[PDB]
């Protein structure tokens, strides 16, 4: 059964609920993001309408196999009816194609849900910026002042600097980069850019990509393995032993590798500034655990929220456990009565 916090009241909408089959009164179903734990439930046997931006109905399609004709894209920033009610799809910041979605409801209330996020002050210059939101359903995934990590632009600065070094010590050096969902995909893109490669991977993950729209994709990436030096594998081969087997694999071409595991936050952020971050190592294996999160720090979360001023806010992370649930209640009310809402 679909929980409250995933229905939108006044409509027949849901929001990222495909995994209790079928919701009483649900007339469309929104997907903001092709993140699993938000899609669990599609496949090519679902039969009712889906609402998306182009690039997660390109997903659905060609990873899912979800039919063409229950796939509704999109265009971002563009004021669309579905089903008789004003919505409009706005970029979240997260994964390539995710979205947040505002709605107009009959009554006059105005909701925005913002799928998962990382909250950004060119938000404030978007079409939020024209009116008044009533009720807010919020990425709460850092919701904690603990939850510290840099700018996404910092991070990509340490790995291709890193990269780049130890590739010109030793040009027999191959570079790893761990995935295991999209997203985060910069990582892998600056660091082959620094080095004058295409980043090589499987047929399975050439796939997904190239359902994306990054311009110029072709001239990036490639399946041919032979070609490239940087490699990406499963999130899961990132350790010695895993590391230790592709080596192998590659035909004496290499005597070294630098593996890089992009995670979120961990607790090391709460005391190892960035630049002094450093790798474990066995033998002539190194691995880097660097913090490139698409989710909000609670800094970023906090200026948001004061800026949009909404009436109500009701979380979408965290809410499993009642200390969650109390933690996160305080600190709305901190941040209004500091802003004065
Ligand atoms: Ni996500």
């Amino acid at each position: 059964t679909c929980p409250f916090y995933k229905k939108i009241p006044g409509t027949g909408f849901t929001v990222d609920a495909f995994q209790y089959g079928v919701v009483e009164g649900c007339t469309a179903y929104f997907l903001t993001h092709f993140h699993s734990d938000h899609y669990a439930g599609l496949s090519k046997h679902f039969t009712f309408p889906v609402y998306c931006s182009e690039i997660t109905g390109n997903l659905l399609k060609n990873k899912l196999h979800v039919q063409e004709q229950y796939i509704h894209p999109l265009p971002l920033d563009t004021e669309c009816i579905v089903n008789g009610v004003k919505v409009v799809l706005l970029d979240a910041n997260h994964c390539p194609g995710a979205v947040m979605i505002l709605f107009y409801l009959p009554n006059g209330t105005v909701i925005l849900h913002t799928g998962d996020f990382r909250a950004d002050p060119s938000m404030e210059r978007s079409l939020l910026a024209d009116q008044k939101v009533h009720m807010l359903y919020l990425d709460t995934t850092y919701c904690s002042p603990e939850y510290t990590f840099p700018s996404q632009q910092e991070v990509i600065r340490f790995a291709i600097n890193t990269a780049f070094e130890a590739v010109t010590l030793n040009p027999h050096a191959l570079v790893v980069c761990g995935t295991y969902s999209i997203g985060k995909e910069k990582v892998f893109l600056a660091i082959a850019d620094v080095l004058g490669s295409k980043v090589g991977m499987s047929q399975e993950k050439y796939k997904t990509l190239q359902c994306l729209n990054i311009p110029e994709i072709n001239s990036l990436i490639t399946t041919d393995m032979c070609s490239s030096l940087v490699h990406l594998l499963p999130m899961m081969q990132i350790n010695f032993k895993g590391l230790q087997s592709h080596l192998k694999k590659c035909g004496g071409k290499y005597n070294q590798i630098l593996a890089f595991r992009p995670t979120g936050w961990t607790h090391s952020n709460k005391f190892t500034r960035i630049a002094d971050v450093i790798p474990q190592t066995k033998g002539n294996i190194s691995i880097y655990g660097i913090p490139y999160s698409e989710h909000s720090s609670y800094l970023e979360m906090k200026r948001f929220v004061q800026w949009l001023k909404p009436q109500k806010i009701i979380p979408t992370v965290n809410v499993g456990t009642w200390k969650s649930r109390s933690t996160m209640e305080k600190y709305f009310r901190e941040w209004k009565l500091e802003a004065g809402y």
